[PDB]
C-alpha cells in the first residue's frame, strides 16, 4: 500500500483528522444537530486546496454562531436531564426503599443484602475486590467488570461516597445491590456515560477485602 | 452557495479544519517534510466513511513516529543555521572591521565610535540610559526604542557582555555601532526574534550614566 512516510504519515495524519470530525459530529448528534457531511469533507478539501469559497470572516462568524448554537443547545439540555433524572431518581428509590428486605441508611443510600458473607467488616483503607454490574434506572448497562475480563480491586476510600458506605454493609463472600443517589455519586455534572443527577443501581459481589 | 445553517456551518467547520491542517504542514515544509496531500485527503475520506485503511492503533502508532521525526528534524534545521549564520556573521564581521574609525576588541567585538560623548564613562555597578537600534546583519530590524517614545534603562551588568563592554567605550552624550558576536550575545539558541548563532548589529546613542 504506501510506498513510505510522506505517505504513511499523511493518510495518518488525515485518518486522524477524518476520525476527529466523526467524533465531533457524534456529540452534536446528542442534541439533534445534524451537519451536512458532504459539505463538511468539501470545506476540508476547498481549504486543503486553497479554494474556500467563504471568506476568513463568514468561516469566523459562522462558526461563532454555529458553536453557540451548539453550548446552547448542550446548556438546555444538561438543565433539563438534571431536573428529570433528579425527580425520576428520587422516585424510583423511594419505591425499591419500600421493598423487602430493603434498607435506607442515614445518608439516602438504599440498599439489599443479598449475600452477608463472612470475615472481616470492610473499613475505609481496605483494599477490596469486586465483580459488579452498573445500571442507570432505566436498565442501561454502563460498566460490567465481568465483561471487561477481570475482577476489580480498589482501596475503599478511593471510590465513590455510595460504595465506601454500602461495601461496609457486607463481607468476603457477600453480595449486595446498591442503589445511589447522584449526591453519592456523581451529581449534578455526571461523567461520560453517567448523565446529570443519575441514581445508579450496582450489583456488587464481594470476592476479597485486604 | 449556501442554502441553510446545516449547510453553510457544516462548510464553515470543515474549511476552518482544514485551514488548520494546511497551516501545520505549511510549519512542516519549512523543515523539508512536505507530507503527500493526496494521501492525507484519502485518509480524511477513508476515516470519514468508518474505512480506515489505519486502525486507531496504527495511526497512534504512525502519528508518534512523525511526531518524532519533525522534532528531529527541526533540531537538524537548527543545526544547520547556526552553522550559516556564525559562518556569515564572522564575514559580515571581518569585512566591517577593516574599515576607516572601526576597531575590534580583544574579546572579538567589533565596534565604531561616532560621537565619545563627554563626562563619566559607564563602568559596571552604573545604571544607562540610551536610544538604540537593533538589525540583524541582513538589514532586518528587530528592536528599535526610538519607536516606544522613549530611551530604555538598564544596569551595565544585567546585559550581553558586547554591550557592557561596548558602552565603556564612549560617554555620556556619544554614540557607537557596535557589531556583536553570537557569542557576545544571544549564541547558539538565540531567542525569538533573533536566529541561532546571529551576530547583531547596534546603533546606540548614551544618554545618561548614573
Ligand atoms: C481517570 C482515571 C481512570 C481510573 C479508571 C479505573 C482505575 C478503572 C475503573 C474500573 C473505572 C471504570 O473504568 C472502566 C469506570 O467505572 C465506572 O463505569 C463505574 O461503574 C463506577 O462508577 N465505579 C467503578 C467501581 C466503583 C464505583 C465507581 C467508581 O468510584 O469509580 C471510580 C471513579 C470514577 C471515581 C471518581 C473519581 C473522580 C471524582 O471527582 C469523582 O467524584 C464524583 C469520583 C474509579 C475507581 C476511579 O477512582 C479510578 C479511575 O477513574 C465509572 C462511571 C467510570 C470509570 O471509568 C473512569
Ligand atoms: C521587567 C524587566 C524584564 C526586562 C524585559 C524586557 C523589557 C524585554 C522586552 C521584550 C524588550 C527587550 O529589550 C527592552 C528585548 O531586547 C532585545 O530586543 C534587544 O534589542 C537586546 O538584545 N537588548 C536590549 C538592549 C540592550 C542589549 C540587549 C539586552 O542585554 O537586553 C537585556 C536582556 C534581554 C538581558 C538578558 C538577561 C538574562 C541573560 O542571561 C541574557 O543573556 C543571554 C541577557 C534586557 C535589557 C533585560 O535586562 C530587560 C529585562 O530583563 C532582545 C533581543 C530581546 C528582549 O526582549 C526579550
Amino acid at each position: 500500500a504506501f510506498k513510505n512516510d510522506d505517505q504513511k504519515s499523511a493518510y495518518a495524519l488525515g485518518a486522524s483528522l477524518g476520525r476527529y470530525m466523526e467524533n465531533s459530529l457524534k456529540e452534536q448528534e446528542k442534541l439533534g444537530i445534524k451537519l451536512d457531511k458532504d459539505q463538511l469533507i468539501a470545506g476540508v478539501q476547498d481549504a486543503f486546496a486553497d479554494k474556500s469559497k467563504l471568506s476568513d470572516q463568514e468561516i469566523e462568524q459562522t462558526l461563532q454562531a454555529f458553536e453557540a448554537r451548539v453550548k446552547s443547545s448542550a446548556q438546555a439540555k444538561m438543565e433539563k436531564d438534571a431536573a428529570d433524572n433528579e425527580a425520576k431518581g428520587k422516585e424510583y428509590r423511594e419505591k425499591f426503599a419500600k421493598e423487602k428486605g430493603v434498607k435506607t441508611s442515614s445518608t439516602g443510600l438504599v440498599y439489599q443484602v443479598v449475600e452477608a458473607g463472612k470475615g472481616e467488616a470492610p473499613k475505609d483503607s481496605d483494599t477490596v475486590v469486586v465483580n459488579y454490574k452498573g445500571t442507570l434506572i432505566d436498565g442501561k448497562e454502563f460498566d460490567n467488570s465481568y465483561t471487561r475480563g477481570e475482577p476489580l480491586s480498589f482501596r475503599l476510600d478511593g471510590v465513590i461516597p455510595g460504595w465506601t458506605e454500602g461495601l461496609k454493609n457486607i463481607k468476603k463472600g457477600g453480595k449486595i445491590k446498591l442503589v445511589i443517589p447522584p449526591e453519592l455519586a456523581y451529581g449534578k455534572a455526571g461523567v461520560p456515560g453517567i448523565p446529570p443527577n443519575s441514581t445508579l443501581v450496582f450489583d456488587v459481589e464481594l470476592l476479597d477485602v485486604k
